[PDB]
């Protein structure tokens, strides 16, 4: 349970429009802000548009820290099923964890009709390595900002990184990566070739991994990793509504 109020900006976002849904997760110490532009396009296209807060985000790093990656899992089961109430069909999209977790979901229900990851986390090794040797880390790791070719771009999310967090991270990661062939739906992978957060071979180990016979990569040239907020946002848009478009 969660002990801090939500905060500005962290808000779940739902617009009810036609049949087809889109579902959208954000990332790890992110909020929904992240993925709101992308929501607001796809409502005004005429989309049925869910966009969850995970729990234990949006509030405090406390409450954070409390969580597991199945609480963030349950989060995004219940933007699901709020679509489900309302759409024959649905798509999922996920900036970075919340990538990670459109390929969770999508490797755990058969009735996903398309897959949009952005610069999804699969495998960063630095981390499982750090939770299991090197030293030892503090409690929180202080953020130092976001990763953004966009200088004048703020993103909302905690200022200290739980670092039991980064287990739970860990592990989704690697239990998503080890279910990979279970997806089969079309999907299209978004890749920032350059990024400072997730190696963009992340991008190659999910291409090969699932068992889509619709698949296809589009690397971003003007954008870091949070490349829902920068400089290719329009592209992102416009060619995931050319996706849903396709595949409904």
């Amino acid at each position: 349970s969660e002990q801090y109020p939500v905060l500005s900006g962290a808000e779940p976002f739902y617009a009810e429009n036609g049949p087809v849904g889109v579902l959208l997760v954000h990332g790890f110490t992110g909020t929904p802000h992240s993925m709101r532009p992308l929501a607001e396009a796809y409502a005004k296209a005429g989309y049925t548009v869910c966009l969850p807060r995970l729990k234990g985000h949006g509030t405090h790093y406390e409450d954070m820290e409390r969580t597991t990656f199945h609480d963030w899992v349950a989060s995004v089961e219940e933007g699901y099923g709020w679509l489900k109430q309302r759409c024959q069909t649905i798509f999922v999209t996920g900036l970075s964890m919340g990538g990670t977790l459109t390929l969770y979901l999508a490797e755990h229900h058969p009735d996903i009709c398309g897959i949009v990851p952005i610069n999804a986390a699969v495998d960063i090794p630095a981390i499982a390595a750090g939770m299991t040797g090197g030293g030892e880390l503090p409690r929180y790791l202080d953020s130092i900002g976001s990763d953004l070719k966009n200088p004048d771009v703020k993103e909302l999310a905690y200022e200290k990184t739980p670092t039991a967090s980064l287990l739970q991270l860990a592990r989704l990661m690697a239990q998503t990566k080890a279910k990979l062939d279970r997806i089969v739906c079309p999907a299209l992978i978004f890749v920032s070739d350059e990024n400072h957060v997730v190696p963009p071979g992340n991008a190659d180990i999910i291409f090969q991994g699932i068992s889509s016979t619709e698949k296809e990569i589009v690397r971003l040239r003007n954008s870091y990793h949070v490349a829902t907020l920068d400089y290719d946002q329009p592209m992102i848009i416009e060619r995931s509504l050319e996706f849903f478009a396709k595949h409904a």
